[PDB]
């Protein structure tokens, strides 16, 4: 069950960067993007994601402030978790 400020689905934004909040059901493969190959990348090892923010299996991304993702989901702004 999704927190009450989950990101969803017809969230402008969440349509825009093809979030999803299982990776598993992501185009993180047709995106491609840079830094590890794509069935290895979700939110967990995003440089986004703010492990400070949130419980559990729902954290926080600074790309969706006052919201919550899940760290096993994807985006297109997918960047490595380098600091
Ligand atoms: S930017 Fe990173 S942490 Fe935020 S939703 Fe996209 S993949 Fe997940």
């Amino acid at each position: 069950a999704a927190p009450a400020n989950a990101v969803t689905a017809d969230d402008p934004t969440a349509i825009a960067l093809k979030y999803n909040q299982d990776a598993t059901k992501s185009e993180r493969v047709a995106a491609a993007r840079p830094g590890l190959p794509p069935e290895e990348q979700h939110c967990a090892n995003c440089q986004f994601m703010q492990a400070n923010v949130g419980e559990g299996d729902w954290k926080g991304c600074q790309l969706f402030p006052g919201k919550l993702i899940n760290v096993n989901g994807w985006c297109a702004s997918w960047t490595l978790k380098a600091g």
